């Protein structure tokens, strides 16, 4: 696993080989710090190029306790042989998926993990950034319990497409065109909070249809004009009537060993109507989290213009060179 | 490794990449030599979708100028479906690399240029546009047979990523008419231009620069009839905002070139896609009467948009969705 990176960096262990590239825990000979180094050969894979670009722009902009820190990107020399991107970021022991899969967590830890995840969402939205793909495995965690969001490969700046799974995607997002709302992120959190209690995905659909069936199977099938009063889609409203009509299930009655307040906050997130869906801010304020809530320390963010990801706004086809230059430029200032 | 029927004998590796290895093999039963691609696209969304298009377009056609795929391996399980073995008709090299490494007689030029427009014609007649033609998507075999492949950006007629736009038509770049049959003729004209020049005629360094180079030879459009087919205000402003140079006389740029070829070049590399000559009209035109033959030239047959149904659903696709598309296409 070659790494043509500075001498000062002595690799240690390979933490994961992904579709993106490999990530290794290395040491900063000088200060003796332990960092995470990503090697990414993305130039023949357009999709992975943009993803990497997005991620690099976002990580670098924020300076938040719940969003991963990039320490520095290695700069190449010739744009002519630039075929690898090396990113030195903070090393993180595990992620929220792995943790749920091996430990039972006290209501406190859950309060704290969902608290941190909401804190980050607040700053992202406050900044006009929508993650668009929150799931347990994007929430990295440190040995002392720091949760940190990463993987903004699908992020967007507000005002086909591919996903690894739609297990945490919001129904309004699958049923319509409203695929760039702050609400959709708050829906993912609902799901994440659900997994924290159930220790398993709450809506593990196996395909599109089955996903909705699973969702309504719990929150309830939207029927009247007031339920679909956020689904102006004639098609979406048709398709909904092609699914059985269930009543919302009593989450409280079925999961009685779970903190009643969590259940409330959960219900206020898992709501079909994106407009009645609790917002990250109102979420931090919710009872269930009062222990950790402190409004003088829930950063509101600084707006980021759409031009941040200008590419999302032109039709012009992007070429390979184009992508390599956007990343290149990103690296040189 | 090449997990495939032992009825094959692997000769040699022909190349690699992101998609995965591809190599020659003998079909013991007929002693016919073939190429077997080993794609591992399910962790690369965009590649799986490209693969899906290639498999559907190729399996469908039966033209001498479109690559022929003989079979596709049958996976015997969805759970463990991680590769795709395509067995297609071996090809020695590609026009890019031929131009790239030799002077070709005006004869050779017409041969390849005829074959190329031959294929484009059947596809255009079948409502299929390639949308990404260039020298390296033109594969050539021994007895100089030209066959087009790489339909990863094709669409059915009733944004995206590309390696380069050196072959993209100006109107596609400016406007949103990124789906005309015309864009393929423009690409064609760039192949032709390149056959004479022996190098890319419009090697732009970037969006603007590409337009600056194209207009540098064809003339910047400025008149209403020039900008007749350009419905966008924003787009018109753009053109009107670039250096405005008058067309250059091809004859004095391709001097050691067949006067009948230039005329064809000028008929293809035209800004107005409406005026632009078509794949059929190109076969007829003088420079190509030596191979023309209003018989041996299929006009194809319209394919229904549903052939590419997925280009009509705005839902997001998942890994499983993708594995399922290719899977169905292999068994159905």
């Amino acid at each position: 696993i070659v790494y043509n990176i500075s001498s000062d960096f002595q690799l240690k262990s390979l933490l994961g080989e992904g579709a993106y590239g490999v990530v290794c825990s290395a040491t900063h000979k000088p200060t003796g710090e332990i960092v995470a180094i990503k090697k990414i050969e993305p130039f023949d894979k357009p999709l992975f190029a943009l993803r990497t670009l997005r991620e690099i722009k976002i990580l670098k902009h924020f300076k938040h306790e719940n969003i991963i820190t990039i320490f520095n990107i290695q700069r190449p020399d010739s744009f002519e042989n630039f075929n690898e991107v090396y990113i030195i970021q903070e090393l993180m022991q595990t992620d929220l998926h792995r943790v749920i899969s091996t430990q039972m967590l006290s209501d406190d830890h859950i309060q704290y993990f969902i608290y941190q995840t909401l804190r980050a969402v607040k700053v992202l939205h406050g900044s006009n950034v929508i993650h668009r793909d929150l799931k347990p495995s994007n929430l990295l965690i440190n040995s002392n319990c720091d949760l940190k969001v990463c993987d903004f490969g699908l992020a967007r700046i507000i005002d086909v497409e591919f996903v690894a799974t739609r297990w945490y995607r919001a129904p309004e997002v699958m049923l319509t065109s409203a695929k760039y709302s702050r609400a959709m992120d708050v829906w993912s959190c609902g799901c994440i909070l659900a997994e924290l209690f159930l220790r398993r995905p709450i809506f593990p659909g196996r395909d599109y249809r089955h996903q909705l069936l699973l969702i309504f199977g719990i929150i309830g099938t939207p029927h009247s004009d007031n339920d679909l009063r956020c689904i102006e889609s004639p098609r979406a409203r048709e398709y909904i009537k092609s699914l059985p009509m269930y009543p919302a299930a009593p989450l409280e009655k079925m999961f009685p060993r779970v903190n009643p307040k969590g259940i409330d906050l959960l219900q206020r997130m898992l709501v079909f109507d994106p407009a009645k869906r609790i917002t990250a801010k109102e979420a931090l304020e919710h009872p269930y989290l009062q222990t950790y809530h402190d409004p003088n320390d829930e950063p509101e963010g600084e707006p980021i213009p759409p031009s941040f990801f200008e590419f999302d706004h032109y039709k012009e086809a992007l070429t390979t060179k184009d992508l390599k230059k956007l990343i290149w430029n990103e690296i040189f200032s």
